[PDB]
């Protein structure tokens, strides 16, 4: 009659699953009297449990996609109906594989990646390979501004979280305080480093962002007493991860950085989402197709968010860009007039579902937040943006010099 919609295409940009953190550094040992628990998995790689959590999301997406009638209830999807693209790293490739394994167990679905997995793939970061550069001065002013004026100010307004972190580390008893009134942000002054191909923060901010992530990973891994048992309630988890999210806020979401870093992905997403006769694209994958799954990093998720003006907080998940988190783009066609609509949402397992490793399904689904494209003006009752509105947003967000 008029409101009915049909799902025709889905694009999932996912962060890889939980990966074992790299060997602990001297700085890490110097900030806490306690020893960092070791990880029984090749460090830096996807843990097998991490692979399982991804598989659960794959199993969930299959049920959901069958219910929306995009994929068949049984058997393997048609060839080229499902396409998976992954960054060259081990954790991203194995994430693609675990997802495929959960979505269609026993089916042969290829995980496409650049052939040369020993060099970076510019799709995931064009700055890395020199496709384009950042404007140093503009990036510096923009980041300093979102920070409140200076990194000192940024750090000053967040002492609550820094103290919580010190507490968890039992900082006052570490070699850094002893061999010095002992403050973490005071002990490791933080500075902004801007270069044509990269932006980073040093000192406390950077260390705190890394350390708070490690705790969440211990929890997600199922390791006993993460943080030496000093993190006991949800309020602490959120306060701690607020430091990790704050760094992403400055380095990955800032528009003058995000727009360039995300251009190649924006182009791919737009092409995958635009109705058009199928043709061979990057990695020899055929687009458009039914389901496109891209295995990337949290930086990719934050970059797309900043570039498309998508903001979110995830109930039950302190990390805004959690392992296995999925940025889902969907194209829906209104049957009455053939108009196209784009829905964007963030699918993710809550910290508890990761902890208990709870299997996902239609009855026990992963967490999910519907998003709204801030700049979109042509919406429907479900909050979806028109294909034209979404396309316009993308064309103005992308940086032409950064396309591949």
């Amino acid at each position: 009659s008029e409101p009915e919609l049909k799902l025709e295409s889905v694009v999932i940009v996912s962060r890889h699953g939980v990966r074992a953190p790299t060997k602990a550094t001297q700085l890490m040992q110097d900030v806490t009297p306690d020893a960092w628990p070791t990880w029984p998995v090749k460090l830096g790689w996807l843990t097998p449990r991490g692979g399982e959590l991804i598989a659960y999301l794959g199993h969930y997406q299959r049920q959901r996609l069958v219910a929306d009638g995009l994929l068949a209830k049984k058997g393997c999807p048609q060839s080229g109906q499902v396409a998976i693209i992954a960054d060259v790293d081990e954790r991203t490739r194995k994430t693609g594989e675990a997802f495929a394994a959960g979505l269609a167990p026993d089916c042969a679905i290829t995980v496409h990646t650049q052939a040369d997995t020993s060099s970076p793939d510019p799709l995931f970061n064009p700055l890395k390979t020199g496709v384009c550069q950042l404007d140093n001065a503009n990036v510096t002013d923009a980041i300093l501004s979102r920070a409140g004026g200076s990194i000192a100010d940024f750090t000053g307004h967040r002492q609550t979280a820094f103290r919580e972190l010190e507490r968890v580390l039992n900082f006052p008893q570490s070699n850094l305080c002893l061999k010095r009134s002992c403050s973490l942000t005071q002990a490791l002054p933080s500075e902004l480093k801007v270069s044509a191909d990269n932006v980073s923060l040093t000192g406390a901010v950077s260390l705190a962002s890394m350390l708070t992530e490690i705790f969440l990973l211990q929890q997600a891994q199922g390791m006993p007493e993460p943080g030496w048992g000093r993190i006991t309630d949800s309020h602490q988890w959120n306060t701690l991860l607020s430091l990790h999210n704050a760094q992403f806020y400055l380095l990955q979401r800032t528009p003058e950085v995000a727009r360039s870093r995300a251009t190649p992905l924006l182009d791919l997403i737009k092409t995958a989402l635009t109705p058009h006769p199928p043709q061979k694209q990057a990695y020899g994958v055929t687009l458009p197709t039914s389901v496109l799954f891209i295995a990337g990093h949290d930086t990719n998720l934050a970059n797309l968010g900043g570039a498309l003006e998508l903001n979110w907080t995830l109930p039950g998940q302190p990390d805004n860009t959690p392992p296995g988190g999925e940025l889902v783009f969907e194209r829906w066609r209104r049957l009455s007039d053939n108009s196209q609509w784009i829905q964007v949402s963030l699918v993710f397992q809550t910290l508890q579902q990761m902890r208990d490793k709870t299997p996902l399904s239609l009855n026990t689904p992963p967490g999910e937040v519907k998003l709204t494209l801030a700049g979109c003006e042509e919406r429907n009752a479900q909050g979806m943006c028109s294909l034209a509105g979404f396309t316009q947003i993308v064309n103005e967000a992308r940086i032409p010099a950064c396309s591949l």
